[PDB]
This record gives C-alpha cells, sequence and structure tokens, in this order.
C-alpha cells in the first residue's frame, strides 16, 4: 500500500507467520523456556540493540532517519545492560555468548547504518515496534516460567517506561515512517530490508533452538 507503514506490514506478513511458527517461539508461548534459553535471547537482543542504536546515533541527524528518531521513548540498550548484569552477573559483558546468527544480524545492522542509512528505518521498525507490541506479553510468560527472586531486576527490557500507551506511540511512529521522503527505488529497498530483518530474526531463533538442544 501507498503508506510505508502499511507497505511494510503487507510485505512482512508471510515472514511474520514464519516467526510465529518458529520452534523457540512455539515453546516460549507455552512457557517452555528455561533460564539458559531466556539468557540466550537476552544476550542476542543486547548485541542486536548495541549495533542498531549505535547506527541510529550515527544517522540521527540525517533526513533518512531523523523523523523516526525517538531515543527516549524506545532505546533498549541501557535496559538490556541492567538485565544482563542480573542474568549473567558482574562479569556479564565478558561471559555472554556471541554466536554466528547474532554476528550476521549485527553485521547487517552495521552495513546498513554505515553504507545504506536510508534502510535503517526497516530495522528500527522490525526491532522497536515488534518489541513494543509483545513486550508485556513476553514479560508475563517469562515471569510465570522463570520463577525469579524478589530482586527487582532482569526484565527492564520488556517495559518501555517513556511510552504510556503502545497504540498511541505506534500510530505516531507509523506516521513518522510515512513522513519519510524517498524515491521509488529506495522505497522498494526499504521493503526488502524489512523482510531481511525478519529473516535475520528467524535465522537467529532457529540457531538458538539448535544450541539449546542440547
Ligand atoms: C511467536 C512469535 C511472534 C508472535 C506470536 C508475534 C505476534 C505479534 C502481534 C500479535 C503483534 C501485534 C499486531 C499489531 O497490532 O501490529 C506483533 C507486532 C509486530 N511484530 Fe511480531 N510476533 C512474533 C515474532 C516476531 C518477530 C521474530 C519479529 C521480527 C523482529 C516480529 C516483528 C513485529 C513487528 C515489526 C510488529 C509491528 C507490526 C506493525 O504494527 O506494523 N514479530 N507481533
Ligand atoms: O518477539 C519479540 C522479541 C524476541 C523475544 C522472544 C522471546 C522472548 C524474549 C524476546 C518481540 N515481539 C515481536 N512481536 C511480538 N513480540
Amino acid at each position: 500500500p501507498q503508506d510505508l507503514s502499511e507497505a511494510l506490514k503487507e510485505a512482512t506478513k508471510e515472514v511474520h507467520t514464519q516467526a510465529e511458527n518458529a520452534e523457540f517461539m512455539r515453546n516460549f508461548q507455552k512457557g517452555q523456556v528455561t533460564r539458559d534459553g531466556f539468557k540466550l535471547v537476552m544476550a542476542s537482543l543486547y548485541h542486536i540493540y548495541v549495533a542498531l542504536e549505535e547506527e541510529i546515533e550515527r544517522n540521527k541527524e540525517s533526513p533518512v532517519f531523523a523523523p523516526v528518531y525517538f531515543p527516549e521513548e524506545l532505546h533498549r540498550k541501557a535496559a538490556l545492560e541492567q538485565d544482563l548484569a542480573f542474568w549473567y552477573g558482574p562479569r556479564w559483558q565478558e561471559v555472554i555468548p556471541y554466536t554466528p546468527a547474532m554476528q550476521r544480524y549485527v553485521k547487517r545492522l552495521h552495513e546498513v547504518g554505515r553504507t545504506e542509512p536510508e534502510l535503517l528505518v526497516a530495522h528500527a521498525y522490525t526491532r522497536y515496534l515488534g518489541d513494543l507490541s509483545g513486550g508485556q506479553v513476553l514479560k508475563k510468560i517469562a515471569q510465570k516460567a522463570l520463577d525469579l527472586p524478589s530482586s527487582g531486576e532482569g526484565l527492564a527490557f520488556f517495559t518501555f517506561p517513556n511510552i504510556a500507551s503502545a497504540t498511541k506511540f505506534k500510530q505516531l511512529y507509523r506516521s513518522r515512517m510515512n513522513s519519510l521522503e524517498m524515491t521509488p527505488a529506495v522505497r522498494q529497498r526499504v521493503i526488502e530490508e524489512a523482510k531481511t530483518a525478519f529473516l535475520l530474526n528467524i535465522q537467529l531463533f532457529e540457531e538458538l533452538q539448535e544450541l539449546l538442544t542440547h
């Protein structure tokens, strides 16, 4: 559809279904996640968000990203550092895994941010709006399954404290995505990058599932 927000949703409809069907996702939705499995995901998300939010800061002024620049409402790096310190302890940054599928995702993020900053919106869309939509649902599953201590730590990633209403912000973010000035050629590449982003997520959760058994 003419609006980029609708165009991205239509284009990634099929790959989103693939993600829903993914083995780890099937297991998680039924509360079959272990602490090691959950730690593995938190570690992955950290690496992904470090790369993404590094590239966002590099391209925050540029007309190709500036309209969708919402650091205070969306940034997840700081929250993930807080959570990993709980999950992996004081030595978290030394001991956290960095696997091929994490590397490939991080690699693509840096490639986009450095050489194709016009497509960064596709990765920011895929990460932020996805994580915002499922944040509280995924948290509630994690709370039930993982049986945490009363330490008040470990799940900061799943709350966006500067977004009171997810629907309110998502409507604003979509409008800002639609406000982006781009040529027909760039627009098509943005669409393709969104599918690539979804596929990098699918490839990641497939790898994580493979690593968990055993
Ligand atoms: C168990 C797997 C998953 C389920 C059940 C699921 C389900 C959902 C649901 C119910 C929504 C809210 C619908 C809406 O109002 O837009 C949503 C949003 C979204 N999800 Fe997922 N999802 C899954 C995995 C993923 C993955 C791996 C990604 C890739 C990063 C992803 C990306 C997104 C995006 C970008 C949105 C926002 C769509 C929009 O509003 O334009 N999802 N998802
Ligand atoms: O799936 C999402 C983040 C990946 C993840 C999966 C399981 C546990 C923690 C984190 C966000 N999302 C996208 N659509 C709905 N939710």
